[PDB]
């Protein structure tokens, strides 16, 4: 969905809010720009529905992920959009169900860390898919799509969409 209208530096007037109309978690960038995340009400914890200030912790996350994504094959709007979706996922996303079936297994499990660039390959086409790890567990990592788009299991996904993936399916880029 992205940044509306086509800068971006966190300040104390940044504010998280859920938007009943677009049914999307959002961020007010306090300068006329608004961010519309990928995440609708059905995907958000109850913290999401009371507005909040972007805090130092949120700022640290923004700056860390922004450095992590600086070298991706993505426009600047796309990089900001992926990083901001990452902050929304970390902060407000309900825990997701681990996926694996549609992905090539590598036998052992690589353990990703937050910020890592990661890849899966689809079982049929062996098409490489680029991902941003946003949080990691002992067996699976919550990831966002770090490409403009991809089709998996016939469903379409866009840049910033969330998917949890078993670690044995994941490799570093």
């Amino acid at each position: 969905s992205g940044l509306v209208p086509r800068r971006i530096k966190p300040d104390d007037n940044w504010r998280w809010y859920y938007d009943e109309e677009h049914d999307r978690m959002m961020l007010d960038l306090a300068n006329g720009m608004l961010f519309r995340s990928r995440f609708a009400r059905k995907m958000l914890t109850p913290d999401a529905f009371s507005p909040a200030g972007f805090c130092v912790d949120d700022a640290a996350l923004y700056f860390s992920f922004e450095e992590k994504c600086r070298d991706f094959n993505l426009s600047k709007e796309q990089k900001a959009e992926l990083v901001l979706n990452a902050l929304v996922a970390i902060r407000y996303l309900k825990p997701q169900m681990p996926k694996s079936w549609h992905f090539v297994s590598h036998g052992e499990m690589w353990v990703p860390m937050p910020g890592d660039a990661a890849c899966v390959w689809l079982s049929d086409t062996h098409e490489q898919v680029n991902l941003l790890v946003v949080e990691s567990g002992e067996n699976a990592a919550l990831c966002l799509l770090a490409q403009p788009c991809v089709v998996i299991a016939g469903r379409a996904m866009q840049l910033g969409d969330a998917i949890k993936i078993m670690n044995d399916r994941l490799k570093p880029q």
